[PDB]
């Protein structure tokens, strides 16, 4: 049946996409990993020699620092993790499935409660993004009909994709223009953070709204909430729309394979 | 219009869900954060006093260790990040949007390439999970019809939810029974990892398949790939099904509000 042929074809194409990506990423920056690890080994050797410290004592101390960093210590001045604001940021990253993982539950009660809270929250949010998308399609259809009348049916998926690309770029550039002066990131690092957050990938190498102090903290936190919400809804809509164009491309490939 | 009333009602309910979660999590484990941070300050003081080291030199050394850990050093013996196997794990976490973030791109070329690779990969995968769900619904309908004939229409959403709960528990218990002896995690930590991976939240506090060596590495990596794939597809299906039951509950609340 054609639905099974589509499913197996898509699985094969995704597996080839993973093998191709793995072949590319290991070529771009395996050299950088090995340089940074060599430079670390040189720094650790210099520290060992300079202070008459054995690698045993240093490995013990660094094991304690690995424990402390999971509790949320940093050498930079970082906001408390489980004040009400930090917990609100945490639940925001759970419920959107971004999961930066700078804050993570540590008690068994927290671990248990997460499994139910994330279970209902993530379902409620995937509902929210589907209602958002249906509203956005309705708004675009209304505007396009008003333009058709102003020149005196629903929009096609390609023009919706071109609209959502424009929205995603405009939000991402505004967010980058906010994070660049406030967080001190480079502009390109802030664009990369914007994509990593809005796609809900969320590695957590960069996280906004973390220093112990900012000018106008409340306004900055509110703007960060608004920008992350708008970005996630726009890029998740873009993912759905591209997924529909992929499905149509698979149906075309299977038709041409007839 | 009823669609706007549903959208605004769901936004209000989600905002109250975030405020309630933030109020709960900050109560469960703010005491643990402050204990672990005090114990760290005590360890750092003991190390400073014991080796005649100033907090300036130690802060410098720890800043270098924060740089080295982002390049993927650990005190434990950890697998190279950007060999072909590590890059395949990375792209697996990008394309599923899990994003554990133990491996992250560091060159500008890697950061650029991620924005296009994740853009097409995540759309292709959200397509894959929607084809998976349509196939699973078709299989459940066929089996239920065969049972109706064996007792000699599509299934209702509630029984699909009860099936997907059972599948998610059975996969999660099998995965936990694999990770517990091999990774040395506690059983409950491995269940929590299973949920955090399968929901695609992916904090990255726990990550499987990371030590420099295992018995039967190839079989273990293959089993880890299979279990994470099956888990993500089952729990993402469960999220969709619960989101439909939420939508029906909102429609009921709006009807009763008439
Ligand atoms: C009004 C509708 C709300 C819908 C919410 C749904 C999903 C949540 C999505 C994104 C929010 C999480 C990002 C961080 C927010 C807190 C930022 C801060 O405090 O610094
Ligand atoms: C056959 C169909 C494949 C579909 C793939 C789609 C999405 C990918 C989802 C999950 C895989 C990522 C988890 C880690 C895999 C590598 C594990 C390892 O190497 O240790
Ligand atoms: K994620
Ligand atoms: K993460």
């Amino acid at each position: 049946n054609e639905d099974n042929a589509r499913f197996l074809l898509l699985a094969a194409l995704i597996v080839l996409y993973l093998l191709g990506g793995a072949a590319v990423f290991s070529a771009l920056e395996l050299a950088h990993e090995r340089q940074a690890k060599q430079r670390w080994e040189e720094r650790l050797a210099n520290f060992s020699r300079g202070h008459n410290l054995s690698r045993d004592e240093l490995r013990g101390f660094l094991r304690h620092y690995e424990e402390a960093t999971r509790a949320g210590i940093r050498v930079d001045n970082v906001r408390p993790r489980w004040d009400f604001t930090g917990a609100f940021y945490f639940v925001g990253t759970v419920v959107s499935t971004i999961g930066f993982g700078m804050t993570t539950p540590a008690t068994v009660g927290g671990k248990i409660f997460l499994i139910f809270y994330g279970l209902v929250g993530c379902s409620s949010t995937i509902l929210f993004f589907n209602l958002f998308l249906e509203r956005l399609i309705t708004i675009i259809a209304y505007i396009m009909k008003s333009c058709h009348q102003r020149q005196l049916w629903k929009p096609s998926v390609y023009y919706v994709m071109l609209i959502l690309c424009t929205a995603s770029i405009l939000i991402s550039c505004c967010a980058s223009a906010m994070y660049t002066p406030i967080e001190g990131w480079s502009y390109f690092d802030s664009l990369y953070f914007c994509f990593v957050a809005f796609s809900t990938i969320g590695f957590g190498d960069l996280v906004s709204s973390q220093n112990a102090h900012y000018e106008s903290q409340g306004l900055y936190r509110f703007a960060n909430f608004v920008f992350i919400l708008m970005g996630v809804c726009c890029i998740y809509s873009l993912f759905n729309v591209i997924s529909i164009l992929i499905k149509q491309s698979l149906n075309w490939i299977l038709r041409k394979m007839d």
